């Protein structure tokens, strides 16, 4: 009773009455906006039924604070989600149009950049599939980072569009807009409470994004805030004056906060925008959850009861402000007491870290944050005060080097005159250590007050969890043994198998025995036993050249290059780093056209499997050498793909403005895929999980998610190489001193790449960041030429392992049956039970 | 089969599935969005079948173009056209609302601000009313002018907020789009054909706006351009580095044009922006109207036929840049030669004149407009050449000081070096009048460029358009008779008695037999018998004094006054400014309160009859004595109302934001309303249209509408008063030589004012303005004192008429049935046969 004729008409009441074009006007993108619309009510049905039913029950409910969410495009996947797949296909050539043509003019929401923002969707895809309370909690940017566009000088970077237009997945709520304050400062009130007044105020509003689960009706929410000013803060006289700029001051200064993510900060301005942007994001959110927690207790209102009714969770730093955010609003406008307040906030608050390095940890000037949010500061204060009286308890007096080290280690506010009461335990007068250093900058330190803050810190996956422990929080896991925790990163099978290959979903179903698996991913294991059946591999092998055929058709449109389906689709797509090493794989590249070339064209086929090298992703625009990365790509590009020596053995090819929409047609056509940072610099990397679903081989170092992936697919059916985490500091060290010798050739491509064979650009400045022995910016740092004749070994075993077509799709399939561990599913089921202490609510 | 219970259904589908608000969230407001959208649907049902039957029909179509439309609040009009009034009112109770609650949550749009723009809005009605195939043509403002506030210091001005949270009645046309082009310059390409390339660029978006018909299926258009820049010209490297402004300074330039009507422009910038506003509105007007011609025409496309089936009509001189426009894209872009480019240009274009005085008339610096628009220069320095070739045959070169004159008054381009041809005649060597002076500014005079690229100009009343033959146009008039036209104005009978009076409509339909009138409204002549029947004199003031409890609420609401409905309610309703003279209606309202005060309780009865005397309107910021009038009748307000012995005797009471939704409920409330401009001054005025026609009796001078007014609703049933027209020069050169002695009565007041009863202001400056015999601001040039004895003398026989009501119903039932002429619909069946020869096209 729901068909696809009934659907076709929907499709056409909001072409013509939810209109956004003329009516005789026929396009593919007015069919997409339709289309989105029709599917929407669904959505919107669902989410008023989830909503309700929450206020009714009343259970636990967790929210998930992220500075990013890289949500992608809709369509096909909330489709997908409501099983009208099929129906509205149809529905679409009654109208005389075609699904996957009309789902392509859907624009990518630039609410995101990178793993933490698609990681935080995945996270919601989970929730509501398996019937968890949960919203996402962000900021509606507008521009997004920056949409890439390669030219022959490089990438450069241009504001996104994806809202022009309107945004058909969302819904404005008017009647949820919340105050935030800027600057200001704080008076001591009759009553002895502290009022915080004054300033620069601006209201965030509430734009809803509903998250449809899979095979459920379960459709929970992304609540995203929009910056503004009420119409009345437009001056007037300004503007009619002439000075049209300054008569738009006031708005300009509050839509600016969602106009750019991550916003450039190498400025006092920067500085304060990027401050802005978190604090609006956790004032206006915990407003909001504090709002609806009230409205639900009713008469019965205790505020005991609220961390086993609310769990806030810190994507990363960036939300940081949550804690003494939450002290505030308890303290100034509940009444609540300190140690009251403070208990709530501690049980309430929980913080996901993703650093490696102790040095990459948010800080932020205090003399700023002291200006912007005194009344923050003052809390936080108050709350460095407790943490260093808990360490003089749990140490030492006696000891007072010793506490000197744990007081470094864990004090929040750093290069501060310590609070009356410690400092005394350094008279002798005062220590040097115990006095503001005007030498030294005054530094706030985020990441130690979120440990401070949540009961639970936890990694993103098994050997980063311990080095956050061992390395980076060692002094808090010695006194708070018991908040530290592992929650190993996953993704969403559902948009990374079912849907953005359909394909290999087909086969999958077949031989598992039915569908469930996109649900029950633990049922991919069954795939095992199949993995030398001879005709699973006929199919599996013709899937992964069909979806590499879309590929070729991507290559072609944005690139303009002509390659062929039956090479080796290798791909390496991720941000655009010096420690990431595309410049390890590049070189590698160029030793390989530098070896063809100096060989007979009977040898070049008898030496190397031909392939198509694929690379992918963004440079931080202002990151010099990072930039002449992906122009020094571009140019081999230009050179190889044009050379009749090598034909379609081999093309390079750097495909523009990475993101959900193209890693969803590339990734289901990759055979090969690189993770080769510098060991010990990845924490997890979630593209690792979704090549490996897909069938993709992994070429990369022991390093992040690589060694649990390759634990699960089994270590010979993945190519490992390259120096591990322990040894690295030591051969820095080597190099310092002299004693690092490279091979030969490693001096050759260096040599070849400064004979300018590639253009008018000779590159002696990129080779020589791999040159010296000391300098930043120079001497290898990142280990490229270390690691270097281990990888181009590895990358002939790759070679001679495609060759047998029989071993290189029987590793295919049990990466596939190996990847059950890295479904978000069981990451979120894990989170939901050790950290948020919350269960499934699940409608009639 | 259209029935209130399918309504209310529709209303909840639009509240649920069009959402703004939360779900469980409950507001009149959230009723007003939803029950706009669901009339919405009928909207568009009946706009695409208007829509598409002009392009099969392809009969020549009418454009209006104006700065200002005043829409008004479209929810009360919209569902009455329809004749859904009733049905929708039960749907409301159905859903626990009720309609004229809901309604009163509309907000006014801000898209105009006096007559200009509340003729072109009932034009529009009266348009579709009658079938006629035509549009407007406008900008999309979105803080409007201003929002007024009255304090304790006078009026101040806050920015309009009608767009935030959007506009349920329009329609976004994202496929039409047209670029506008500022500054850059000219070069002669190739083919001897001009380029204008280089400069700004900007995008103009259509915003549509359907305008329902009353008792029809035609829903005509008002297409609304909004400015803006695609994304990308956003810079991000502007942005990161912190120069945020800088990085928005191109969408600012962009959307500013759109952001204020009728921008300030004491400075270059404000003069820039106001000529950037006007280009926008005719280039982009002008591109559509093209492209629709060209769509319909087909394969036979023939330009000649272009002023057969297009009109243009220029609503005041805002629009005049439609004739160089013109001119551009016919040579410029579709080839055509300059002759036959501008017989058509001159078929197509007419213009509509609102200004009485010489020197009212839109001037711009050369200078400015030929930096901006180079090209349009170019085009108006060949048409004024040809205009000054066309006077020297149709004239002289014998007679020379002649030519000089008809050269002066006529000239497009004043101050400027003759052409060649024309500097000629003068040569002795030049003339000084042949030669650019550089003691004067080159200057551009729209309104003659105006008269010449038009087929028609008309006034806008007989005596008005009589002054612009005579007086204004003089020697263009001798030129080109058959050019000057008259059209008198007219306003709506729909919106203007049916729907802001629906218990004088009731009356009306009785006693005529039908409600046929509210189209034939002619049928209102059949009134005049029935004016002294006893019965209908009841009906008819129990009703006037039923629409004056409602404006009861709005003075206690929006002022906090209390009045009692049993007074006389004395309205003075229109924009502040000296010519207008309210300062003469409050200084004679002082004056009786001057005489009460000056009385015994007993005569103070038998003097003066109760009234409650009603200012509204705004006053421009920048004009000072406009703003201190306004503080003034507040501070009398203040006085007089809380005065003991006075009671309910008088009350004075300035409303704010007066607006189309203040009008409507003042207006059928009003038994005086006063309309009292210095002799000559005003052109024609709509108010006083609808005043009469609901019955409200006019006091005011020989002047404008009044005087047609006055004939048609006869002598005895208009209060006149003051010097005519004729009269005025002679009296202010009668002052400067000293000859002026004023009334013993006036210097009373004045002094009386000077006394400070009225708070501690003195207003020695104000009555200052009426003092001396010469000087800018000073010496009473208005007549106020002059038309003070008259003005207050015929006040007394106002009141000695309302003592006796059974002659003042008998007067104002004459006024509704002499009301007839000034319908917009007979002034709509004039501009369309007489000027853009357009017919009626009805849908089967
Ligand atoms: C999965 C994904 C990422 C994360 O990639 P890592 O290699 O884990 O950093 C980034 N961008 C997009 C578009 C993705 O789909
Ligand atoms: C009718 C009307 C006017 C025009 O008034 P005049 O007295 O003709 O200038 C101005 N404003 C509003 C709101 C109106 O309804």
């Amino acid at each position: 009773s729901i068909d696809s004729s009934a659907i076709a008409s929907n499709i056409q009441h909001h072409a013509d009455f939810t209109p956004l074009f003329s009516p005789e006007h026929s396009s593919p993108l007015k069919a997409y906006h339709a289309t989105a619309k029709s599917v929407f009510d669904s959505l919107i049905m669902n989410w008023n039924a989830t909503y309700d039913y929450y206020n009714k029950v009343n259970a636990k409910q967790a929210y998930y604070l992220s500075m990013e969410f890289l949500q992608g495009r809709a369509l096909t996947n909330a489709i997908g989600n409501l099983e009208l797949t099929g129906q509205y296909a149809e529905a679409l050539k009654q109208l005389g149009h075609n699904l996957e043509d009309v789902a392509s003019q859907e624009p990518d929401p630039a609410l995101g950049n990178g793993g933490l923002g698609r990681l935080a969707s995945c996270f919601l895809d989970s929730l509501a599939t398996l019937n968890y309370p949960a919203w996402g909690y962000g900021l509606r940017y507008r521009y997004g980072l920056f949409k890439q566009i390669i030219t022959k000088d490089g990438q450069e970077e241009v504001a996104e569009n994806w809202l022009e237009m309107g945004n058909p997945w969302e819904i404005v709520r008017n009647d949820v807009s919340y105050p935030v304050k800027f600057y200001g400062k704080v008076v001591e009130g009759t009553d002895g409470r502290k009022h915080w007044i004054g300033g620069e105020n601006i209201k965030a509003v509430a734009h809803d994004v509903p998250i449809p689960g899979y095979k459920t009706k379960t459709t929970n929410n992304l609540r995203l805030w929009s910056t503004t000013v009420p119409s009345q803060n437009f001056d007037l006289g300004a503007f009619n004056a002439g000075d049209h700029a300054k008569a738009n001051e006031a708005h300009l200064n509050a839509e600016k906060i969602c106009h750019v993510l991550y916003p450039g900060d190498e400025s006092s301005e920067g500085k304060i925008l990027r401050l802005k942007q978190q604090y609006t994001l956790c004032s206006a959110s915990l407003q909001d959850i504090i709002s609806r927690f009230e409205s639900r207790a009713g008469d019965s209102l205790n505020w005991e009861d609220f961390p086993s009714k609310v769990a806030v969770q810190m994507n990363d730093t960036h939300p940081t402000l949550c804690i003494p955010e939450l002290m505030r609003i308890l303290m100034d406008i509940k009444g609540l007491s300190w140690n009251e307040a403070w208990s709530i906030t501690e049980r309430t608050v929980a913080y996901t870290n993703h650093t490696v390095l102790p040095e990459a940890l948010e800080k932020w000037s205090l003399d700023i944050m002291q200006k912007l949010l005194p009344r923050h500061v003052e809390i936080i204060e108050t709350i460095d005060e407790e943490l260093m009286n808990n360490i003089v308890s749990k140490y030492g007096t006696a000891d007072i080097s010793l506490l000197k080290q744990k007081l470094k280690d864990m004090r929040i506010l750093d290069n501060v005159d310590l609070p009356a009461s410690v400092a005394k335990l350094f008279i002798k007068e005062l220590d040097p250590f115990a006095k503001y250093d005007p030498q030294f900058p005054r530094v706030v330190r985020m990441a130690n007050l979120c440990v401070v803050g949540g009961h639970s810190v936890n990694g993103v996956a098994e050997i980063h969890s311990e080095i956050v422990k061992q390395d980076v929080f060692n002094s808090f896991y010695e006194m708070w043994p018991t908040k530290f925790q592992n929650k190993t990163n996953g993704v969403t099978p559902r948009r990374w198998i079912r849907f953005c290959n359909p394909e290999l979903s087909t086969i999958i179903s077949k031989w598992i025995g039915s569908d469930d698996w996109i649900l029950n991913t633990d049922k991919l294991a069954g795939l095992k036993k199949f993995a030398d059946d001879e005709d699973l591999q006929s199919e599996w092998r013709t899937a992964k050249r069909n979806n590499k055929m879309k590929v070729v058709s991507l290559i072609r449109d944005k690139t303009g290059y002509i390659v062929s389906p039956d090479a080796m689709f290798d791909v390496q797509v991720k941000r655009i780093h010096e420690y990431k090493r595309q410049l390890l794989n590049i070189l590698g590249i160029v030793y390989r056209y530098k070896k063809m070339k100096e060989m007979s064209a009977k040898d070049r086929r008898k030496s190397f499997v031909p392939r198509v090298c694929i690379f992918g992703g963004k440079a931080f625009a202002t990151y010099v050498q990072a930039k002449r990365i992906v122009k020094f790509i571009t140019d081999v590009a230009a050179t190889v793909n044009y050379d009749p020596d090598i034909g379609d053995l081999l093309k390079v090819v750097f495909v523009p403005d990475y993101n959900v929409s193209v890693a969803e047609t590339l990734i289901p056509a990759s055979e090969l895929s690189q993770h080769i940072s510098t060991a010990g610099m990845e924490a997890s990397g979630t593209s690792n999980m979704k090549f490996a679903m897909n069938g993709c081989l992994l070429i990369g170092t022991l390093d992040g998610a690589n060694v649990e992936i390759r634990e699960e697919v089994g270590e010979e059916n993945f190519f490992l190489f390259g120096a591990h985490a322990p040894e690295i500091a030591g051969l820095r060290q080597e190099r310092a001193e002299g004693k690092f010798v490279p091979d030969l050739r490693f001096e050759e491509v260096k040599e070849y790449v400064r004979s300018g064979v590639f253009g008018t650009s000779n590159y002696d400045e990129l080779m020589g960041s791999l040159e010296g022995n000391e300098g930043y910016g120079r001497a290898d740092y990142f280990l490229v030429g270390k690691d270097f004749p281990s990888y181009i070994e590895c990358q002939e075993k790759v070679d001679e392992a495609y060759r047998d077509q029989k071993l290189w799709t029987r590793m295919s399939i049990l990466n596939t049956a190996g990847s059950p561990k890295f479904s978000s599913d069981r990451t979120i089921h894990e989170y939901a039970k050790d950290i948020w202490d919350i269960s499934p609510v699940i409608m009639p």
